[PDB]
């Protein structure tokens, strides 16, 4: 395998407008296929990157800044990796969205908003070129990312992935540790052929001779792990306090982190913002799309060599000396400066001051069935991402949704525009259920852990429990989608409608 912790963390641009004044931001990335090298013993790999970097051009913006970014393609017209047709016009098609993003509709990046390069077509649910991000929605560490229907597990793990920051100039006075000290991490498994090409599977293991070629997979693990764009690096950092932006941003694998010197990371923040209070962690699990805004104090530790490790497998239990490894840091930077960032305890307001009336509570469960070909077609609700909207919850209310995992495995939800307070999780008979569709209680609720009483948008919801969560929709009314982030599961086929009605 590739030796660990030989090539330096890069820490992607913050990008500059092409205009700005106080009234607008204006924007432009264009996606392009470069060659990156991903590791200092790899031949260049060929790659999908905003601005042709990977990953792209990390995005700063104030809260209720008046944002507009024109996202192009200029990909090739052939993609590179395989694209089953059975699941599902030009090839290659890509529409971005702004994840975290309080969006409107036609900005939000819809699965069927996409457009091919140049915008030469475009899709059924196409608008607007510009996208429009006007940030009015609370501090907190967003993430861009292709969103085409059909093809999102592909466009992404081809690269086309990065960061977006939303700060709130009312959370400075907490004297966070900042600027050269807040450094993001976005996480990808890959996995990489010898001559330096991104190997992603054009079928499963011993595929049936029924399966086409290719054929989607119901869940990808990489061999390697990648932050910001390197296999296994090291960050060189000063014996002080640090801010992280931990982003997920792999197709299926979920990571349990920690540090090997036993040290604790701190969290701030989770998805939608800051914690009401901050919260001492020993270790912390991360599924696709779930953000951490974490600090690490690296002041007692000067001179050591600490790795990011991970606990969690993905198709097996974890190699010591592959996927356990996340990255390194380095405590030998001398300190440009004393040390004046903070740590506080008392971070902002809690999400339950805000009193709010239940209007509706849905039911929702994770399910699917077998296609002719023998594969497994994961549903929401056991209906088709092309069936008849069902959610449709009223613009200004809030529900209770109740998500029924009778499933073998954890799967990341996510619901677009909004934030929500996870309410609790609750085990219950998977058997039963599964010949009658009763719902029985094996065990009381469990509220959640104080790493998820803050606001969240993607959540994990665990094999043979119902999760519920409580969110407010809006305030823009429109045309979004929830789903699941394993893109593998969301590409076929668990990805649906959600109305928001005036
Ligand atoms: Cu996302
Ligand atoms: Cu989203
Ligand atoms: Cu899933
Ligand atoms: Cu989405």
């Amino acid at each position: 395998t590739l030796e660990k912790f030989v090539d330096a963390l890069p820490i992607p641009d913050t990008l500059k407008p092409v205009q700005q004044s106080k009234e607008k931001t204006y924007y432009e990335v264009t996606m392009e296929e470069c060659t990156h090298q991903l590791h200092r013993d790899l031949p260049p790999t060929r790659l999908w990157g905003y601005n042709g970097l990977f990953p792209g051009p990390t995005i700063e913006v104030k809260r209720n800044e008046n944002v507009y970014v024109k996202w192009m393609n200029n990909l090739p017209s052939t993609h590179f990796l395989p694209i089953d047709h059975t699941i599902h016009e030009p090839e290659v098609k890509t529409v971005v969205h702004l994840h975290g993003g309080v969006t409107p509709d036609d900005s939000d990046g819809y699965p069927e908003a996409w457009f091919s390069k140049d915008f030469e077509q475009t899709g059924p649910y196409f608008k607007r070129e510009v996208y429009h991000y006007p940030n009015q929605q609370r501090g907190a560490i967003l993430w861009y990312h292709d969103h085409a229907m059909a093809l999102t597990r592909l466009n992404v793990y081809a690269g086309l992935v990065g960061a977006y920051i939303i700060h709130d100039p009312k959370e400075k006075r907490l004297k966070l540790p900042s600027d050269e000290y807040d450094v993001p991490l976005l996480i990808t498994d890959r996995t990489i052929n010898e001559d330096g090409s991104l190997f992603y599977p054009s079928a499963p293991e011993n595929p049936s001779p029924s399966l086409p070629n290719p054929s989607i997979v119901p869940a990808f693990c990489g061999e390697t792990i990648l932050v910001n764009g390197k296999v296994w690096p090291y960050l060189e950092v000063e014996p002080r306090k640090y801010r992280f932006r931990v982003i997920n941003a792999s197709n299926t694998r979920t990571y349990n982190l920690s540090l090997d010197n036993g040290g604790d990371f701190i969290q701030i923040g989770s998805d939608g913002g800051l914690l009401p209070r901050s919260v001492k962690l020993n270790s912390f699990s991360l599924a696709p799309a779930e953000r951490y805004d974490i600090i690490i104090d690296f002041t007692a530790y000067e001179g050591e060599s600490i790795i990011l490790a991970n606990s969690a497998g993905c198709g097996g239990d974890v190699n010591p000396e592959t996927d356990a490894n996340i990255m390194q840091f380095r405590v030998t930077k001398p300190l440009a400066q004393k040390d004046e960032s903070r740590k506080p305890k008392y971070l902002a307001s809690y999400p339950s001051v805000q009193h709010e009336r239940i209007q509706n509570i849905r039911t929702l469960k994770l399910a699917g069935t077998q296609d002719e070909y023998g594969r497994p077609v994961l549903l929401l609700n056991n209906k088709r991402w092309h069936d008849p909207v069902t959610e449709t919850p009223k613009v200004g209310t809030t529900e209770i949704w109740s998500i029924i995992n009778p499933t073998r495995g954890t799967h990341p939800i996510h619901l677009h525009l909004v934030s929500f307070r996870v309410l609790d999780r609750r085990p219950f008979d998977i058997a039963r259920y599964q010949e009658s569709g009763e719902l029985s209680y094996t065990g009381p609720a469990v509220p959640p852990p104080p790493s998820e009483k803050g606001w969240k948008d993607t959540i994990q919801a665990h094999a043979g429990e119902v999760l519920r969560i409580a969110a407010t929709f809006g305030p823009y009314s429109g045309r979004y989608v929830w789903h699941c982030h394993i893109l593998e599961h969301e590409d076929y086929d668990m990805m649906r409608p959600m109305d928001i009605t005036d």
